[PDB]
């Protein structure tokens, strides 16, 4: 399964230089994209942590948490752990650390996996009165060997870019590293021009 993509990563991203990286990024971020498209979401954040982590946030309808017959699991968990707008399980097994959060229904549902590995079942951690998805990644320097540093402005225009194509979305950029910190919103109108 996931192990074959931590072993030949270059199948599955490309590259593992600091292209590869970037697009675990995109991977992610697609994925609200299509929630966006679907009419849900209707903001996505984007943040390089302190320590060149992401975070991605949207307000779409949250992840389903439901249990599966097929699988028995919730698919929340499939999504991340099954290899298949569908590279969530990559950018999990290329992290060296994966936490979901999925708003919906009054309640938090969280879960964490460690180089693709899951840590605990799905559990409750929290009430909420949002809905929505976040997802918040470490990728794995064994894989990404060459560079862990995330480029600001690469990220910055293709999140302008995707605001452009998908008008309407506001689509945010964030750096919070030491002595460059600094946050860029993009936001297209419609017909309210
Ligand atoms: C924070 C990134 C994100 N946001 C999402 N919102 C949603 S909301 C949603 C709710 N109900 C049905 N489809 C999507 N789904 C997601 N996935 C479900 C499945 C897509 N093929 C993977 C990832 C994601 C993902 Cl991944």
């Amino acid at each position: 399964g996931l192990e074959a993509v931590r072993k030949r990563p270059g199948m599955y991203i490309g590259s593992t230089s600091g292209e590869g990286l970037h697009h675990l990024v995109w991977e992610i971020v697609d994925n609200s994209i299509d929630e966006a498209l679907a009419g849900f979401a209707k903001s996505i954040q984007v943040i390089i942590e302190p320590d060149d982590s992401i975070t991605v946030i949207d307000d779409g309808r949250g992840i389903p948490v439901g249990i599966q017959a097929k699988t028995g699991r919730p698919a929340v968990e499939t999504v991340f752990t099954v290899l298949h707008g569908v590279g969530s399980s990559v950018v999990n097994a290329l992290s060296t650390s994966l936490d979901v959060r999925v708003y919906k229904d009054g309640k938090v549902y969280y879960q964490e996996y460690r180089r693709g590995a899951v840590v605990d079942d799905l559990k409750v951690i929290e009430e909420t009165d949002r809905h929505g998805t976040t997802v918040h990644f470490i990728p794995d320097p064994e894989i990404f060997t060459e560079t862990t540093v995330y480029d600001f402005d690469k990220l910055a225009t293709r999140v302008r870019e995707l605001a452009f194509l998908n008008r309407g979305l506001h689509i945010s950029i964030e750096d919070r590293r030491e002595g460059q910190e600094d946050k860029k919103e993009y936001h297209y109108e419609g017909l309210e021009h």
